[PDB]
């Protein structure tokens, strides 16, 4: 009737990866999301997808706030909606990478949040709760734990710049980044510094990603 | 209670054409529509008439979101309620024409959409979803299939030039059309190329009907 | 547990005279109104007051959308809430106006609505629906019916002028009016002609009443 | 499952103190509160909360209206709540205050609302209602009683200047104050005329205080 989540979808029977309808708490119009079926037993809800370039990631706070590109494609979900589904429950993060060379890697986190305490979460800049690691691609998220989402229009960072300006991203920058999945989509090796979709721990900070996608599951 | 479109409002017994209340899956508020009852069994929901030129169709991007004229009259329903609506099951489109000499056709499309998957539908500009044509007016809409929504205040068309501008209308436009719904009510035969209410496959690019109506209903 | 109006709330067997929740079926949220339990048997929903000065009514076109003052003295239950409230049901008005002699009278409206088949009211400028007159009062509305709403920021009237401007105050104008219950509070006879609280079939085009109330009921 | 408040979760048999979805009878979306479980009996929504001067308070009208904050450290919950929890029933507010002396006062008021009969309670200014003071904080807040909330950028106040910016804090100020607890964190004794976190009636008003906490519960 009204999952919550992805998790509510698969527990309801439906068991095709997909686009589904869920209803969060706080957000009761509901709206589409992708559902992954499949990793570690399913019911997963997609935020983010990079997997070919198609579209424009470097956007400001607008669209970093209320969600771009399609659910069959590379998206953003929208840290609204991140915010609605990440404050109804306790959520766990899994992160899928894939490089040029067939490559695959995840890293887990147990627990995962955007906004989590904030009155308002807009004003207050989405800021990440992520903790408890675990997988193939090692952390390159533990140390953006605290910040504030920054877009190349709206500087909450740690930085004298704009980290998001200066990585070509949208990230819980710090001073400025361990990974940056929201980069450029550059293709693999290139000579710029580390302004592609970068997972630092897995291929370093001059080796911008083929796939990634950011999902979370209740725990 | 809460029937989603005009084909609920039909099985629960309402039979009589006219303005009905219904409640789309993330649109919880529900709005009023037009219902039409008769056609092939009935159950269709209107999102677009002309009939008279008594409503002026050349409105920007705003106007096109959020709907204009009367549901008893001409009218547009809005893009974000037309959203709303074919997001929540599969839908087939009905068009129906008339010309200024007694004259009718219509085009039946078998899947019909706007913004299908999209993110945030208005950023992504309600994307034309359209496929599987039969009827008597011919098929003036598949070219149109996968185009972004433009207006005179908004281009998102494949032409160096805004469609919407040229043709004096709003449209899927690609390069430009084979067909102008949304176009001036210029009342039959006009010198002007392609910028009144065309249906090419029916009366050509120099010819603007008298009536349309553009509605749903799912399959 | 969810009165759609004040008929509602009396019928669940609430008598008293006040401000009651109603939750209207396109305006799921709700909102606060003042009750009328009394008059010819009560469930009346108030609108409009006028018994003071103590508020400004030569407000703008938002003003008159959202509406103003408080629901115990002078206010405006601002036009959207009207939309939603008269779109639901066929509604009945009441309209009771005081001088300041001690006199009384009332004009009675078998059908009244605001933007009842408009796509868009607040675009389509919320149009009066109003008919079938009786009472004391004498008729001062049925001129002003098929009119949009004109406020000194946004003219919709049919005067070369701005009629909210000329007769300081906000109403569904024509060339100009018959009534004028949100004019300047002036205070009985004055010499400034139509500029005050008029209802001119009683008190003629330069006396501004005492007190005004404006109430629905559904038929 | 809807609870209205924190009362609601208290007696659903939450007895933690702790952050709570309520889901007020005119904000059906709902939002998460601080719920005090603990002070005579429990069941307190609280809206605001000084305790470190971590957080900037010296803020605009839309951060008043829209709350800002951590609902686990220091916060303002926003005035549209305020207004969404206080005209849902008769509620009582709690004043919890501590200097930097480890010494602690309260004060309690029978009846407390904003904007209660405001048809709109921003455009109105969210008038404080407050009355029946008892406690060992002395009463600080009934001379505010019937005033309007007035910040740095909107003033309202009975004042030739702007109180907010004079008393660098946001309240129902009046010519001026007798209680500042949104103003600048000064910690003690300070030289500047009460422009800290002030309760005169306690520390008068040369005294910025270490905590306040207001809170709020049906009657
Ligand atoms: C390397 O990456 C691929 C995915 O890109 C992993 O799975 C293999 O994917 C390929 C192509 O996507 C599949 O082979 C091809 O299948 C298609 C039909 O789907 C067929 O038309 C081609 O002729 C070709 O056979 C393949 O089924 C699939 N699995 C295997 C075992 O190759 C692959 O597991 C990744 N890792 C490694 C170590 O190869
Ligand atoms: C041609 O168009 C008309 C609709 O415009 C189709 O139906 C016919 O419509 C006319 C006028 O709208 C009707 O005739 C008139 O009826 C009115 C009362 O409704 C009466 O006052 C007049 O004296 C006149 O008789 C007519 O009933 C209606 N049907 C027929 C059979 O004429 C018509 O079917 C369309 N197609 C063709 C091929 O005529
Ligand atoms: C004329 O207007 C009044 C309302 O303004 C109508 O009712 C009468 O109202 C007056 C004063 O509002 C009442 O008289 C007074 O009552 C108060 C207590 O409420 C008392 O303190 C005073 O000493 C005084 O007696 C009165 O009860 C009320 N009814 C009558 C019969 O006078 C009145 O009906 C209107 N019409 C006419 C033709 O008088
Ligand atoms: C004065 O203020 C304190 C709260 O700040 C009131 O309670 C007392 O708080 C202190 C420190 O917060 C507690 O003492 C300490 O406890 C911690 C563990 O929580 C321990 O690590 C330290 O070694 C130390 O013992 C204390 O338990 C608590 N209660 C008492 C009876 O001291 C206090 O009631 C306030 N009023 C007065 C008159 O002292
Ligand atoms: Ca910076
Ligand atoms: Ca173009
Ligand atoms: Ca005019
Ligand atoms: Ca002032």
């Amino acid at each position: 009737s009204r999952p919550r989540d992805c998790l509510d979808v698969l527990l309801s029977g439906q068991q095709d990866d997909g686009v589904y309808s869920v209803f969060p708490t706080h957000y009761p119009a509901g709206f589409q999301v992708y559902c992954d079926m499949r990793t570690d037993g399913g019911g997963w809800t997609v935020f983010q997808r990079r997997e070919d370039g198609s579209v424009n990631f470097f956007r400001g706070w607008d669209a970093y706030r209320d969600g771009f590109g399609r659910l069959t494609g590379e998206h953003w979900l929208g840290l609204k909606r991140i915010h609605a589904l990440t404050t109804q429950a306790a959520y766990e993060l899994h992160v899928d990478l894939e490089d040029f060379e067939n490559g695959t890697a995840y890293a887990r986190y147990g627990s995962f949040g955007v906004g989590l305490f904030s009155v308002d979460p807009e004003e207050d800049g989405y800021p990440l709760t992520v903790a408890d690691y675990s997988g193939t691609a090692g952390d390159s998220l533990l140390k953006h734990s605290g910040m504030r989402f920054t877009t190349k229009d709206r500087d909450s960072d740690h930085s004298e710049n704009n980290c998001a300006a200066f990585y070509r991203g949208a990230w819980w920058y710090r001073n400025c980044h361990t990974s940056n999945l929201n980069g450029q989509y550059l293709r693999g090796a290139h000579a710029s510094y580390a302004d592609g979709v970068e997972w630092s721990s897995w291929t370093g900070w001059q080796y911008s990603l083929k796939f990634s996608e950011m999902k979370i599951r209740p725990v």
